């Protein structure tokens, strides 16, 4: 219904990833859900989807990731699951972002050595659940969280992530 597209876009095309590798198909995924990315490497952003490199064989591996105003959500999280070097991610206004895909993401191996560091702006159905969820990510260094109404006792993930990851700066820009 009028919307349908929502998951055809987020369709995991498992043929896609075992042909050009993961990271290349979450790289169509995002920019065609209106994320960006940007590679170890460069920086520049890819943005334009049609621009992608489809050349230079499997060198390109995703390293920031940026979703603002981004139609992703989670039943298309399997891309993330080969991704080995990701270490930015920035979810902002994003609508379909919720408690789900947080747990989702922090339960991805993968991620959790990785990640550095994650900001998560705007995004209104995200919640406390959510956000504690991500302390699975061993070696975060910084997390941001701005702007987010589904969020309430704040003060309680402060200590939780004083506990569970103790170096961790934790920007705040709550309600
Ligand atoms: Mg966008």
């Amino acid at each position: 219904f009028w919307g349908w597209l929502n998951a055809v876009f987020n369709k995991v095309d498992h043929d896609r990833i075992r042909d050009v590798g993961p990271d290349r198909a979450a790289s169509e995924w995002l920019l065609r859900c209106g994320a960006m990315v940007r590679y170890h490497g460069q920086q520049r952003w890819q943005k334009d989807y049609n621009h992608l490199p489809t050349g230079p064989l499997d060198k390109y591996k995703i390293q920031a990731i940026d979703a603002t105003d981004s139609c992703i959500m989670s039943i298309g999280f399997d891309h993330m699951e080969g991704l080995q070097y990701v270490e930015k991610i920035r979810l902002c206004k994003c609508h379909y972002i919720e408690d789900g895909c947080l747990e989702r993401l922090s339960q991805l191996e993968n991620l959790q050595k990785s990640m550095l560091e994650m900001e998560i702006i705007s995004c209104g159905n995200v919640t406390d659940k959510g956000i504690i969820a991500l302390h699975h990510f061993r070696n975060l260094k910084y997390l941001f969280l701005s702007d987010l109404p589904g969020v309430k006792e704040k003060e309680k993930i402060v200590q939780a992530f004083k506990t569970s990851l103790p170096s961790l700066e934790l920007k705040l820009d709550l309600k």
